[PDB]
């Protein structure tokens, strides 16, 4: 480690105002960022009724849990029990399976009614989804009422993604030789964007007891993981990979493209929380030289080694927010300014591809401004 993390500290980089905006406009900037996408101007949540809510793909038209469990981190971030509550009671209702080999996870994506579209689960939901929950038990108190009961919620979750499979079917959402998140549990390679080392340093503090040292080897295996797989000169990370650290392109998801944008922004929120890294830092550095000569609208799906597609990013926002968002793992970097005054002047998406887009722009709002924060008991 290279700084110590706001998890010792308790004081969050406010990077947006080391850079030299100011504390209103920044105030004001995270507040409208919110209500651009909760509140009532079409937007990314939709209230129904009195008790329910969900994060609508406006581009696929579908309900998925990677949406629901970034919802209810966003809610749980701004202290919004209410629309955390409503989210994770829909998410419950019409996500929760009981059925079939995936039982005990969540059906990964389902139409606005309700209705399972598959019952594959997508592990990057299964993880904030976790988190989410215990940072609601911190902040609010486990409630009385199942579903509510947060951090039993939390816990019992994570004990399915380790042990599942010992007591019949089911397949486990990390490899337990490896330690590795998968991309879904029955196959036998991951996604370097669903690696969230900083996540698991909390779940070795407060899931089951029996889970905490793989945790903290899970946390400490991702690390080495995202060395591997991130391009050696441009920093770039495939959308999914093997676990030998190499792009799995035999569906055309080997690239650089809409999925690993996350990649940037998860390496700067561990920075922020966990310490700043030699490693961190020059990945970011490598990312960010590789953008600073493209502008935004030329943006492209790009090889892993810099070589462009005529395809362009199909999510050019989410790029610019993950982006400036990984500054927070080189706040000294050449480029580091750059990124955060282009996000700065970037308006929030609009249009039926907004979802994604404006997901890791609210997230990068957070973090940035250093709201987005560790919740302890
Ligand atoms: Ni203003």
């Amino acid at each position: 480690k290279t700084t110590e993390g706001a998890f010792y500290t308790r004081e969050y980089r406010n990077l947006f105002k080391e850079f030299g905006y100011s504390e209103a406009e920044i105030q004001e900037r995270v507040k409208d960022t919110w209500e651009q996408l909760f509140g009532d101007n079409p937007k990314i949540y939709y209230e129904v009724g009195d008790d329910l809510g969900y994060l609508l793909d406006t581009g696929n038209l579908d309900v998925r849990t990677e949406g629901m469990s970034y919802g209810m981190m966003m809610a749980v971030q701004m202290d919004r029990k209410d629309i955390f509550d409503r989210i994770w009671n829909w998410t419950m209702k019409n996500m929760y399976m009981t059925e079939g080999v995936h039982a005990g996870y969540f059906a990964w994506s389902c139409q606005p009614d309700g209705t399972k579209n598959s019952w594959g689960p997508a592990p990057d939901g299964e993880e904030y989804f976790a988190l989410a929950l215990f940072f609601a038990s911190h902040r609010w108190g486990d409630g009385d009422e199942q579903p509510f009961n947060y951090s039993e919620q939390a816990r019992k979750l994570l004990h399915t993604c380790v042990h599942n499979g010992e007591g019949g079917p089911g397949h486990p959402m990390w490899n337990r030789d490896n330690k590795l998140i998968k991309f879904i549990p029955e196959v036998e390679f991951s996604d370097p964007s669903y690696h969230l080392p900083h996540f698991y340093e909390l779940f070795s503090l407060w899931a089951n007891e029996e889970d905490r040292v793989f945790w903290k080897e899970a946390a400490e295996a991702s690390r080495e993981y995202l060395k591997i797989a991130c391009h050696p000169e441009t920093g770039l990370a495939p959308e999914y990979a093997y676990y030998d650290g190499t792009p799995n392109d035999e569906k055309g998801y080997g690239h650089f493209f809409s999925g690993s944008y996350r990649v940037a922004a998860n390496i700067g929120l561990d920075a922020e929380w966990f310490g700043g890294s030699e490693w961190s830092a020059e990945e970011i550095n490598k990312i960010q030289a590789f953008f600073a000569d493209k502008e935004p609208e030329d943006y492209r799906r790009y090889k892993i080694d810099g070589e462009p597609f005529e395809e362009k990013s199909l999510h050019p926002v989410g790029l610019i927010a993950t982006n400036a968002m990984g500054s927070l793992a080189s706040v000294d970097g050449p480029y580091a300014k750059a990124n955060v005054d282009l996000f700065w002047n970037t308006p929030v998406r609009t249009g039926n591809r907004r979802y994604y887009d404006n997901c890791l722009y609210l997230f990068a709002m957070l973090a940035l401004s250093g709201n987005f924060k560790i919740w302890f008991p």
